[PDB]
């Protein structure tokens, strides 16, 4: 499957991919306002995420360290990244289908569309402006709007449980960006695509 990324930020994103154990495709790369990045994530992959880094700092080996969603200090991520990241999520050629998301439960840092570009699904959004009405509690200084789970670490924002409901931070991300997972347990937005689709998440798509 082929994703297209793509930063229509004003400001240099360092896009980022991974499924958790191991990079997809490269797995980083610095994107300049307005650049492509094109990269193929093998059919099947489970539980894949892209995400955008910002304030980077990379050396000639590719190490270094970025004020949000860093992954290790790495250019090329193999692994998730460091909290508040928004987070594209998919898994691909699921029994016939595959599945996107954007998730809001490790924060958000830059707004995000991820849509298809083949025939049969609609895409999802989040691009209000939640760094600038990031609850106080929830603001990190790095930049970004943290979870709630990040920032108190507790059973219930964790939902470690399963048996956590709604909370107060949890509706300040759902009323912002209802099309997108605010909580473990929310009542999910996920949207069914046919198998191997392909896809583009544009950061700052407005």
């Amino acid at each position: 499957a082929t994703f297209e990324i793509v930063n229509r930020c004003s400001y240099t994103v360092w896009a980022a991919a991974s499924k958790g154990d191991a990079a997809l495709d490269a797995g980083g790369r610095q994107l300049n306002s307005g650049e492509s990045w094109t990269i193929n994530v093998e059919p099947g992959t489970n539980g894949g995420k892209i995400w955008a880094r910002t304030d980077c700092y990379f050396d000639d080996s590719g190490s270094g360290i970025c004020k949000t969603g860093d992954c290790g200090g790495l250019l090329r991520c193999k692994r998730f990244g460091r909290p508040p990241t928004t987070l594209a999520e998919f898994s691909l050629n699921q029994y016939g289908k595959d599945y996107i998301d954007i998730s809001n439960i490790k924060g958000f840092n830059v707004p995000m569309n991820f849509s298809p570009t083949t025939r049969g699904c609609r895409g999802v959004r989040c691009a209000a402006d939640i760094v600038g009405q990031c609850p106080a509690k929830l603001k990190a200084p790095g930049g970004g709007c943290n979870d709630a789970c990040t920032v108190f670490q507790t059973s219930e924002y964790c939902c470690t449980t399963g048996k956590c409901g709604p909370t107060e931070y949890s509706r300040f991300f759902k009323r912002l960006c209802p099309d997108a997972f605010s909580y473990v347990l929310d009542k999910p937005t996920t949207v069914t695509c046919p198998g191997s689709s392909n896809y583009r998440v544009t950061f700052c798509p407005t």
